[PDB]
């Protein structure tokens, strides 16, 4: 059902996605020990994910969503960091794999691309700092609807949990959902960290 297609860096597309990645790059309390030490990336590839059946059911449960909530979908796009990216991109997300979390910062999602609290990092040389070794995040399109607000299925009454940061000062938001058909993997971010200089 899937099928991946290349974008071009000249393409305005490539370069708003690229820009949402380079730009929600921020600092994390574990001064890098999970995702890695860098400022930016290197993008060497953004595809665009296109499967019919996972957008039918993204957008039927958008308008589901959509019609409970005063017709706000609340739709966002959001980053999604998994060793199971292969899966995701040709099954869809699956709750049952307790929610679904999406990161407003890039490198929040680079956290957990090989792990939880990066695992033991790269496959080949287990650095979760690795500067060699390619990457691949999810940016994705994400129903919200009526959030439940958190202060850091679903509530009663709500579509989805929004974990606003109180304690962190630089941090964004982070989402988590309950239902898979409310998150559409819509872009497969391939890159590295990049070294500091
Ligand atoms: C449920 N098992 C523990 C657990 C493991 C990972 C995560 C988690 N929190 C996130 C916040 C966020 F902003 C983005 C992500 C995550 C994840 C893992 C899923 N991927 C994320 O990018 C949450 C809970
Ligand atoms: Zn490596």
């Amino acid at each position: 059902g899937t099928i991946l297609i290349d974008l071009s860096p000249d393409d305005k597309e490539f370069q708003s996605v690229e820009e949402e990645m380079q730009s929600t790059v921020r600092e994390h309390r574990d001064g890098g020990h999970a995702g890695g030490i860098f400022n930016r990336y290197n993008i060497l590839k953004i595809q665009k994910v296109c499967n019919k059946k996972l957008w039918e059911r993204y957008t039927h449960r958008r308008k589901e969503v959509s019609e409970e909530n005063h017709n706000h979908a609340n739709e966002r796009m959001l980053f999604h960091g998994s060793p199971f990216v292969n899966a995701i991109i040709h099954k869809g997300f699956d709750e049952r794999h307790a929610g679904i979390y999406f990161a407003e910062n890039s490198s929040k999602s680079n956290q957990y691309v090989y792990g939880i609290g990066g695992g033991t990092g790269c496959p080949v040389h287990k650095d979760r700092s690795c500067y060699i070794c390619h990457r691949q995040l999810l940016f994705c399109r994400v129903t919200l609807g009526k959030s439940f607000l958190q202060f850091s299925h679903s509530p009663p009454g709500h579509h989805s949990v929004t974990g606003r940061p109180s304690v962190n000062g630089l941090a964004l938001a982070e989402y988590v959902i309950y239902r898979g058909e409310q998150a559409y993997p819509e872009y497969l971010i391939t890159y590295q960290i990049m070294r500091p200089e």
